[PDB]
């Protein structure tokens, strides 16, 4: 991951100690510009900032970290108590998210487990304390969306209410997530187009609202 890592020292160099805004900026500017990465984003980030904003999540589930951006993004918004768990199979890109999230000054919201998210989840309650989740934001390989989606029932993770937002439902796309959460009942779902980070391709978000078992 050369390239992470010099986005990492690009923000290491420029950007602001302990300020999570000058961070963004920082690797979004130079993502734009220089060295395109598949961060979040700036445009789909005032979205997933809206989502948290209207749902105010206390407890935050993150599948896939890479560099950090959501993360520091997410945490940002978070009332004190909150917790963002996020989980990285990469050990290199997890421990980039690392220093990314501790230059940020966020890491008191943060807890990043390295491992695949399907090894993970089952691990929520018992070796991480969770009860249910308030908000999961899916931005993993795309094939795992809807096998991780299954998997967070299962597991008794969702409750009534919890968000699940999902990137890059249009491009690359995540149609097997998308066709089930939309015609399933269990799913109460809205679409935010949008554009492909840094860029003008077409793109969009799904919010899928839990409705319980039902
Ligand atoms: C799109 S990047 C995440 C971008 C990040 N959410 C952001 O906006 O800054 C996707 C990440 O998912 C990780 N990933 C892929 N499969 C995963 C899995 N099964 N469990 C956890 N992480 C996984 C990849 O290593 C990669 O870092
Ligand atoms: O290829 N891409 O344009 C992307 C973009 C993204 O935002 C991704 O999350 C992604 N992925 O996880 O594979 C890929
Ligand atoms: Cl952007
Ligand atoms: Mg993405």
């Amino acid at each position: 991951d050369t390239k992470e890592q010099r986005i990492l020292n690009h923000v290491l160099q420029h950007a602001e100690p302990g300020n999570a805004q000058s961070v963004l900026e920082a690797i979004d500017t130079y993502c734009e510009q220089k060295e395109w990465a598949m961060n979040v984003g700036d445009k789909k980030g005032k979205i997933v900032d809206a989502v948290i904003q209207e749902h105010q999540p206390s407890v935050l589930l993150e599948l896939g970290a890479y560099c950090g951006y959501s993360a520091v993004r997410m945490a940002r918004l978070l009332s004190p108590g909150a917790r963002l768990i996020t989980i990285e199979i990469n050990p290199d890109c997890a421990a980039i998210t690392q220093r990314m999230v501790d230059f940020a000054g966020v890491k008191d919201k943060v807890t990043l487990v390295v491992g695949a998210s399907q090894d993970i989840i089952p691990q929520l309650k018992k070796k991480y304390d969770v009860d249910t989740l308030d908000m999961v934001f899916l931005d993993h390989w795309k094939d795992r969306y809807l096998p991780d989606t299954l998997l967070l029932e299962e597991c008794g993770l969702l409750r009534k209410g919890t968000v699940l937002l999902a990137d890059n439902v249009i491009c690359p796309g995540a149609p097997d997530f998308l066709a089930h959460v939309r015609g399933s009942s269990c799913f109460e779902c809205t679409h935010y187009q949008s554009f492909l980070e840094y860029r003008e391709v077409v793109d969009g978000l799904e919010k899928a609202i839990y409705k319980g078992p039902g």
